């Protein structure tokens, strides 16, 4: 029974911001600045692309909810990367594992497009309870939007 979710950060900074800055200040920027989707977003090891993982404790699920993600595919030719679960203990019981991928497309807006499509893979028949569902959504909401404004309220910041 697997579930499809998405959604899609239209940023008015270029790609690259995202593809490099996005990607790679995650830890300095979701934990401090995306609270309310991950409180701590641990990076282990990784350069921002093949290998790159990192331990993610959500503060909406009270840290006791928490699992570590990895940049699971990248493609710099298009620009492309995307996120699985590969250990902690957040979907366990009789479920897989649910999955994130970022297309970075160019916006009209001189801009960039960040189509964040997220697959929730179950481990069989048994379907994953909507709670893991929606922390798929949020975890794409909170990171992205939160550091999309960060991002475009910093080289001005407050003036």
């Amino acid at each position: 029974g697997v579930f499809t979710y998405e959604s899609e950060t239209t940023t008015v900074i270029t790609p690259a911001r995202l593809f490099k800055a996005f990607v790679l200040d995650a830890d300095n920027l979701i934990p401090k600045v995306a609270p309310q989707a991950i409180k701590s977003s641990e990076i282990i090891e990784g350069s921002g692309g093949p290998g790159t993982i990192k331990k993610i404790t959500f503060g909406e699920g009270s840290q006791f909810n928490y699992v570590k993600h990895r940049i699971d595919e990248i493609d710099n030719a298009n620009f492309t990367y995307a996120c699985t679960l590969i250990e902690g203990d957040a979907i366990s019981e009789t479920l897989e594992k649910i999955a994130y991928e970022i297309k970075l497309v160019a916006s009209p807006d001189g801009g960039s497009i960040l189509k964040s499509t997220s697959k929730y893979h179950t481990k069989g028949d048994h379907e994953i309870k909507e709670d893991q569902i929606k922390a798929g959504k949020e975890e794409a909401s909170g990171i992205f939007k939160a550091v999309e404004a960060y991002l475009l309220a910093n080289p001005a910041a407050y003036h």
